[PDB]
């Protein structure tokens, strides 16, 4: 409840030219940036407790404990102890420090990649300093400076407007409102949130555009004293985690019901009461798999990272998922499709097509710039149009300039200086009374000014629109100088006229006008655009201008991969058929051979009426006709079509054919750029917003922001979506199989009572060798060459961990690696005395440190550490017997449908992965000291070999396998075993 002059005499500024900026940066560093202050969170405290201390490590925690208090008890109590359970604690204290440190790595690292992404597209407003406009970063607006806004841009900070023209905010998420209420430079409520006088942080305008002045800067904002609650935010988990989660608890189930099982067969053997829990626990420990989670975060997390870089920005990682099944692509044409580079080729006008583009200069032969209509026509394309030569300029040609302006002013403009003359005062020549700006639902542009005639003060009438609309307004013809009317002769030639520029891919556009009578519109009336104050009808069509908008050069191909990855393009336009229907033919989106009814119409000579809609594949579907259509008709078009154009199209359309596109079932994603964007932005699966030319309000609507406004890029993002899926898939593959040889061990030992073949240290070093670098090395992997010749997916039919992984990873690869280690168990036991037959039953006496008399085969005599020695170079055999097996396992892992012949061995971290392990099992089982402290013994040279034979038939037996995929579809290995 303030003046214009009070206000500018509170905070200090200037009406008309704003502040200066010296004055503005001197406030910039007095008050600090227009952003908001991060809230609490849990330092390193929180960060750490969770990782080094969790769930599954705490068990680890216990192993430590209980062997450090084994070796105080034998310190304190006998002579000369031994040191094995000292070692054993230094190892496990060291592996939950190390886990805890890679999990830490990986963390913070996503942790920071996403907060990367929220300074790619930051928020710039349009300030007015020094009397200049210029766009600076929402960070550096001040209190007092002069800001302006425009219908789909959202207000910096609070605002004071001083002029409006009919501005409309949206001041729902503050409140709690839903219609747009009008901003007004007057006051109407004592409450400041009921005002018009006041913009507020965070709202966006609608429609129209304002001024005003700065009164609320920073934090000092009404949504930065609500953000004390604020602070704490809210985030999500995507499907795929919640799959994840699904899975690990139906294991868990799996997992304590045979620990339960365990129990009453260890009793039913003998066993004492205390020996049972420690295997319940032990067996429901080992069967409950570990990392899942963190693999899916990492590997979606470096997805995204690949995705921006390849100008596909996702505002959440929920959309990572959703592009690979991406079914309908909803593209539109002027931006997508095209580059919004237009320029004029054919001119029409006494009843003559006209060509042009004197190369930069006044050659070409074109047509006699002395034409009158050329006059009349010339000057109403210099005076309706809005667009304007960027300053400074003076320099460069008239073609290459700069312009600040629709692209079909742009190209009218330049024309018109070129072969025409300077525009600044054509246009004072001529002073604009009233203007009324273009929008989508009209179509067209008008606006009178006076006219320079000395002679004649009266009133002149310009707009500008599709040829079509500004047909139906006009009942004369401006020909050969004079006026004629429009009968159906020249209504022909002018109906063929639009054929001939249509089909040459280039954009036309039509230009009438009318002189108004100055009796019945004096020089004193004033036409507020309010009512019928125009004739809207009975003006004089002057002559059509086209122009020429070429596509983007990636764009056919990428049509191409749309076509053979099973995905239906559709063209959304808000031009003429003719235009869509060519630029169709032109990208791929109607291949040859497809006709439509107009066509078999064309090639029988009979009407369009009695063709069957069914012959047609494609099919060109209009506006008029979409309004009138309901529901069923809609389905029909379709289903039915493969191809299918939409021409003429007003915003309020694009939802009615999403919710068609929904309603058979498919996912869909849909280009927007404006304000009557966003409601289908927001029902989309996929909202693809533009980058270089979007509104505020088509970035805050949508889930993706494309970076550089390609066709190109959304189908190479699809690409880099489906790759996810497939590496994710093979990771956990490779994971979940060496699960089946730790476990065997402990089965047989207490089942079938031999020596234990797997011990503790050596299994910690299959988990921590076999089971990172490989795994994380698959993520890297590249992509097959079948990922866009392969259909989408059905998230419900088909999911990340069916009943088929847990087939080839437990069932068929993992006893296979089982039997390869216990060939090295057998092997080294025979050959140092102990045979197989005489094994079962040996462990009751084996585990008994006092019998040093035990019996061998061939009758020797073993004490106990001899025999012990023994059966530690039986586990560091097992260890490398996994090492080998994995070999095999990992390189079959790469692909899941070619063949490692046709893929390529080009990925270098799996290389990488292979070489490193060979060398952790040489060195451990090699090294002079190991023995002491790990318990590893050197492993002679016949050994290594015994898993050869079962390395090699993983290997070809995956191989086959996938040669009978890629032969017979829908067999039955692919129902049975394709993951
Ligand atoms: C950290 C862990 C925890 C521990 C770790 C541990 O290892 C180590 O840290 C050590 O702790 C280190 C700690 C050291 C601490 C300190 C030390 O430093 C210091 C030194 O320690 C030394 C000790 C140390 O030297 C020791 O030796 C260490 C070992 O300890 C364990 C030993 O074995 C054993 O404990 C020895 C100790 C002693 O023996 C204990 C005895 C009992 C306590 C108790 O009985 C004695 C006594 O009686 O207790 C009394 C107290 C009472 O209140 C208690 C009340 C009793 C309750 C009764 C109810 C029972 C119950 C319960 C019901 C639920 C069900 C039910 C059926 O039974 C039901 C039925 C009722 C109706 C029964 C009623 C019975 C009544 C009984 C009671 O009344 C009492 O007995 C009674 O009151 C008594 O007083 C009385 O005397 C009674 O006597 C008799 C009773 C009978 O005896 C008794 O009842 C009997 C027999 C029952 C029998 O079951 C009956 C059967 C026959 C049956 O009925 C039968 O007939 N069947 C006939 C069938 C038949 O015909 N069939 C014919 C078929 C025809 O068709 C009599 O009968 C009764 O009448 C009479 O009343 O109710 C009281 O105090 C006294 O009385 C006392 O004497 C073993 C270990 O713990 C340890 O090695 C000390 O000597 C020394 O002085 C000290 O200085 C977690 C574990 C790990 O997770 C796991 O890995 C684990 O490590 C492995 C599993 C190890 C195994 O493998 C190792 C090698 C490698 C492994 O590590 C590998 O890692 C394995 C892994 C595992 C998994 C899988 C796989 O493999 C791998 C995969 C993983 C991969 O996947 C991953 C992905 N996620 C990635 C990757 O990791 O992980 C091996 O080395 C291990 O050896 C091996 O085990
Ligand atoms: C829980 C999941 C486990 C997964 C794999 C577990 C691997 C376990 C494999 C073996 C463990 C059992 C212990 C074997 C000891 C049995 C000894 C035996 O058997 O002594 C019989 C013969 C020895 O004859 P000799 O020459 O000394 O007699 C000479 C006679 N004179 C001279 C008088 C003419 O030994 C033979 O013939 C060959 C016997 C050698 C081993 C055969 C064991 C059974 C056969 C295949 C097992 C693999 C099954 C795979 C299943 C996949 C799904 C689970
Ligand atoms: C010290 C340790 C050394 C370890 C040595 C390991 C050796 C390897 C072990 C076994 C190898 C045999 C496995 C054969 C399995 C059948 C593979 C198969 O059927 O692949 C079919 C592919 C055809 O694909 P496509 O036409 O659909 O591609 C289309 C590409 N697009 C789309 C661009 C046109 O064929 C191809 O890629 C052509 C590739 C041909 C490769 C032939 C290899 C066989 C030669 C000897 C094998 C060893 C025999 C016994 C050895 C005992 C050794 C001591
Ligand atoms: C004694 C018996 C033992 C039996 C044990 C069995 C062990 C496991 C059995 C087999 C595993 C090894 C199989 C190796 C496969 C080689 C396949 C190959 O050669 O396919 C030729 C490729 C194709 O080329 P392209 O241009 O047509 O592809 C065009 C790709 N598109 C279309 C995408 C552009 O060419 C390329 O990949 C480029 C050249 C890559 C050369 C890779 C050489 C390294 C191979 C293995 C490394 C050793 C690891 C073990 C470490 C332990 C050592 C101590
Ligand atoms: C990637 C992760 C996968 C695997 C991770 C495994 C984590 C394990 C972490 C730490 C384990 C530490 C093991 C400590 C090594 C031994 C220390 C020790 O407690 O030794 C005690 C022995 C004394 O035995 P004694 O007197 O009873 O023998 C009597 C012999 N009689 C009587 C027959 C003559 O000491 C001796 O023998 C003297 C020999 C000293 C041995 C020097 C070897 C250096 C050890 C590690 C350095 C290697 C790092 C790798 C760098 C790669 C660079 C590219
Ligand atoms: C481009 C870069 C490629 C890199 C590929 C991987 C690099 C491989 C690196 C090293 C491998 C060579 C190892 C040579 C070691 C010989 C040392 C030796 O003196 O050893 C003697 C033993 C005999 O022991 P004994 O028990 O009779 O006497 C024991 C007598 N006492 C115990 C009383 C002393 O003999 C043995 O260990 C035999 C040793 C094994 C023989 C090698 C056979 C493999 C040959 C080629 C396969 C290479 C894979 C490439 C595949 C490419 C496919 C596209
Ligand atoms: C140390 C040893 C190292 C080497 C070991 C090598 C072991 C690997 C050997 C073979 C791999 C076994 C793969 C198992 C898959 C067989 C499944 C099968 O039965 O699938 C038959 C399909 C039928 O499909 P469908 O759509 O008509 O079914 C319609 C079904 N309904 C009517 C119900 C809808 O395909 C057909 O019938 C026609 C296709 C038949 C393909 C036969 C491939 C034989 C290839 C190699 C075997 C020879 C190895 C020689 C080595 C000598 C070693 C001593
Ligand atoms: C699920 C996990 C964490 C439970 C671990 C239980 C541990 C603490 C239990 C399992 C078996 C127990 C041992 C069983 C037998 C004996 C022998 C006795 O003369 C001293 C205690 C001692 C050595 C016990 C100490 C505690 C012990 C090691
Ligand atoms: C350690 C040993 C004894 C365990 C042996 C487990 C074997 C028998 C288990 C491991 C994985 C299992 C398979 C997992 C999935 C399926 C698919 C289902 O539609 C039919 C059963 C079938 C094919 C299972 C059969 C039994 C199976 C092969
Ligand atoms: C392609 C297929 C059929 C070939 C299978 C070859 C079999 C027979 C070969 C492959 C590797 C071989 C083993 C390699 C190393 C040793 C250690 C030695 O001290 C005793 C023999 C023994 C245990 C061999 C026995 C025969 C063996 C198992
Ligand atoms: N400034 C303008 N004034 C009048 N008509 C225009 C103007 N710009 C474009 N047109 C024409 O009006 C119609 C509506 O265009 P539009 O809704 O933007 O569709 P598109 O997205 O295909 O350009 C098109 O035929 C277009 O050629
Ligand atoms: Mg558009
Ligand atoms: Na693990
Ligand atoms: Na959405
Ligand atoms: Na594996
Ligand atoms: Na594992």
């Amino acid at each position: 409840k303030l003046s214009l002059d009070e206000l500018h005499n509170k905070y200090g500024t200037d009406l008309t030219r704003g502040l200066t900026n010296a004055r503005a940066k001197e406030i910039l560093a007095r008050d600090g940036p227009n952003s908001l202050t991060p809230p609490p969170t849990t330092p390193e405290w929180i960060k750490f407790c969770r990782q080094l201390f969790g769930g599954f490590s705490i068990l680890l925690w216990i192993g430590a404990i209980l062997c450090f208090l084994a070796y105080g008890i034998q310190a304190a109590t006998e002579d000369e102890p031994a040191n094995d359970n000292l070692y054993l604690g230094v190892v496990l204290s060291t592996v939950v420090i190390v886990t805890g440190c890679f999990s830490y790595y990986q963390e913070a690292k996503s942790s920071r990649i996403m907060d990367s992404f929220k300074n790619m597209v930051p928020q710039q407003a349009l300030v007015i300093r020094d009397g200049e406009k210029s766009t600076i970063n929402a960070e550096f607006v001040v209190a007092g400076d002069l800001v302006e806004v425009k219908g789909g841009d959202r207000i910096p900070a609070d605002l004071r407007i001083i002029s409006a023209h009919g501005c409309k905010v949206d001041n729902s998420s503050l409140t709690g409102e839903s219609e747009p209420q009008t901003r007004s430079p007057e006051f109407s409520s004592e409450n400041p949130l009921e005002t018009r006088n006041i913009a507020f942080f965070s709202t966006n305008c609608v429609e129209g555009t304002a001024r005003g002045v700065v009164v609320y800067t920073g934090d000092r904002t009404v949504m930065g004293r609500i953000a004390t609650l604020a602070s704490g935010l809210e985030v999500g988990r995507t499907p795929i985690a919640i799959e994840i989660e699904h899975f690990i608890h139906i294991i868990t189930g799996v997992a304590v019901f045979l620990g339960v099982s365990f129990f009453i067969l260890s009793l039913i053997l003998g066993y004492s009461w205390l020996e049972a829990v420690i295997f319940l626990i032990g067996i429901i420990v080992a069967n409950v798999p570990e990392g899942l989670l963190a693999t899916v975060t990492v590997c979606l997390t470096l997805t995204a990272k690949r995705m921006a870089r390849k100008n596909c920005l996702v505002k959440n990682l929920e959309a990572v998922e959703t592009l690979g099944s991406t079914s309908t692509i909803c593209s539109d044409k002027t931006g997508t499709l095209t580059q919004n580079r237009m320029t004029v080729a054919h001119m029409w006008f006494d009843n003559q097509i006209h060509e042009a583009d004197t190369t930069e200069n006044q050659s070409g032969a074109a047509f006699d710039k002395t034409s009158a209509t050329w006059s009349a026509l010339s000057r109403i394309a210099a005076l309706c149009n809005r667009a304007v030569f960027q300053a400074g300029q003076d320099n460069v040609p008239i073609l290459k300039r700069s312009v600040a302006g629709d692209a079909s002013e742009s190209a009218l403009l330049k024309c018109i200086e070129l072969c025409c003359g300077s525009v600044q005062g054509m246009r004072d020549r001529n002073p604009k009374i009233v203007e009324i700006p273009f929008n989508s639902t009209n179509k067209y542009q008008l606006s009178i000014h006076e006219n320079e005639k000395s002679s004649e003060s009266r009133y002149l009438l310009v707009m500008k629109g599709a040829p079509e609309r500004i047909l139906d307004r006009c009942s004369t013809i401006l020909l050969n100088g004079a006026e004629e009317p429009l009968k159906e002769d020249m209504k022909e030639a002018f109906q063929n006229a639009y054929l001939e520029l249509g089909g040459l891919g280039e954009r036309v556009l039509g230009f009438c006008h009318f002189a108004l009578p100055e009796d019945k519109y004096n020089e004193g009336y004033p036409f507020d655009a309010d009512e019928p104050n125009f004739p809207t009808t009975d003006l004089c069509f002057v002559g059509l201008m086209a122009m020429i908008d070429p596509p983007r050069a990636a764009v056919p191909d990428a049509v191409g991969k749309c076509r053979s990855a099973g995905i239906k393009v559709i063209m959304v336009t808000g031009d003429h058929p003719i235009t869509a229907k060519a630029i169709a033919k032109g990208v791929g989106i109607i291949s040859e051979g497809n006709e439509t009814i107009e066509d078999i119409a064309a090639r029988l000579n009979i009407p369009i009426g009695q063709v069957n809609p069914r012959d047609a594949k494609a099919c060109v579907v209009h506006g008029s006709d979409l309004k009138d259509l309901s529901t069923e008709v809609l389905d029909d078009i379709l289903h039915y079509h493969t191809e299918i154009v939409f021409a003429r199209t007003s915003p309020q359309q694009k939802l009615i054919i999403v919710e068609g596109c929904q309603r058979q079932g498919a996912i869909v994603a849909v280009t927007g750029d404006g304000v009557n964007d966003s409601p289908a932005l927001k029902k989309a699966d996929i909202g693809v917003a533009m980058g270089i030319s979007g509104s505020d309000v088509s970035k805050q609507a949508a889930d993706m922001i494309l970076l550089d406004d390609n066709f190109a890029s959304i189908v190479t993002g699809v690409e880099e979506g489906r790759l996810i899926f497939d590496n994710l898939k093979k990771s956990i593959a490779y994971t979940l199989t060496s699960n089946i040889p730790e476990i065997t061990p402990f089965l047989v030992f207490i089942i079938g009572n031999v020596p234990l073949p797997l011990g503790t240290v050596t299994i910690l070093c299959i988990d921590l060798g076999t089971d990172m670098v490989p795994a994380i090395s698959l993520a890297y992997e590249q992509a097959e060459s079948d990922i866009m010749k392969r259909q989408p997916r059905n998230p419900k039919t088909d999911k990340l961990v069916n009943e088929r992984l847990i087939s080839m990873a437990y069932g068929q690869i993992g006893m296979i690696q089982a039997l390869g280690g216990f060939f090295s168990y057998f092997v080294i036991l025979a050959e140092n005395g102990f045979l197989p037959m005489d094994l079962i039953g040996k462990r009751v006496r084996w585990d008994d440190r006092w019998i040093s008399d035990v019996e061998d085969s061939f009758g020797q005599q073993w004490t106990y550490e001899q025999r012990k020695i023994v059966e530690f170079t039986c586990h560091t055999s097992f260890f490398i017997s996994i090492v080998v097996v994995q070999w095999a396992d990992l390189i079959i892992c790469k692909t899941r449908r070619n063949s490692i012949f046709q893929q390529g061995m080009k990925n270098k971290i799996l290389i990488f992965g292979l070489f490193e392990e060979t060398a952790l099992a040489a060195f451990l089982s090699y090294c002079p000291g190991t023995d002491v402290a790990l318990r590893m013994y050197p492993l002679k040279p016949s050994w290594w070999f015994c898993a050869f034979p079962y390395s090699l038939i993983i290997f070809l037996y995956d191989e086959m396998r996938r040669f009978i995929i890629r032969r017979s579809p829908g067999g039955w290995v692919e129902q049975e075993t394709y993951y």
